[PDB]
């Protein structure tokens, strides 16, 4: 297929991660944010996938992005130097990498929201979407090497992974 179909990798997950629904749905047992990765790694081309927010209780900062296979699994994505992510609450997002917060953007998530992640190895960049609108500027501009889709979240969030998608501009 022109699109990639994948699920989360149970072998990538922190022990507190709960995978369900053919490894397409994830939550966590802990108040602490924990990581899971996609099973398919990307190193070239352009790839888009989405997360649907099934549950968003209280005001946590789940994170979405890409990571190396050896990213820290027990902390928010982007606390270490092996993930590039957007974290977002009900109000606003930030981008994070190496414990550096950048490009705060107004607008957040709620139950039913969609988060899109556009990983572009030809432009070496990473762009985020919320509800089919670009969230902030291009987040990062030195994308290279092998990356896996990545999520971090805690017990206040559940998300479902949607793959088999083309790039956001594919139609119309």
């Amino acid at each position: 297929s022109m699109v990639a179909w994948f699920a989360f990798d149970p072998g990538s997950a922190h022990s507190d991660i709960i995978l369900s629904n053919d490894n397409l749905t994830v939550t966590c047992s802990s108040y602490d944010d924990r990581v899971v990765l996609g099973k398919t790694g990307f190193s070239k081309g352009i790839h888009y996938w989405e997360l649907t927010v099934d549950r968003y209780d209280n005001h946590p900062d789940p994170a979405f992005g890409v990571a190396r296979m050896d990213v820290m699994k027990d902390v928010m994505l982007g606390k270490d130097d092996k993930a590039w992510a957007m974290y977002v609450d009900n109000n606003r997002s930030w981008f994070m990498h190496n414990n550096s917060h950048t490009n705060r953007t107004e607008g957040g998530i709620t139950k039913g929201a969609t988060i899109g992640v556009l990983l572009d190895f030809n432009r070496k960049n990473l762009t985020f979407f919320i509800n089919d609108e670009q969230q902030g500027p291009i987040a990062f501009d030195n994308v290279e090497g092998l990356f896996f889709p990545a999520v971090s979240l805690n017990r206040n969030v559940q998300v479902t992974l949607h793959t088999g998608l083309p790039v956001p501009d594919f139609y119309s």
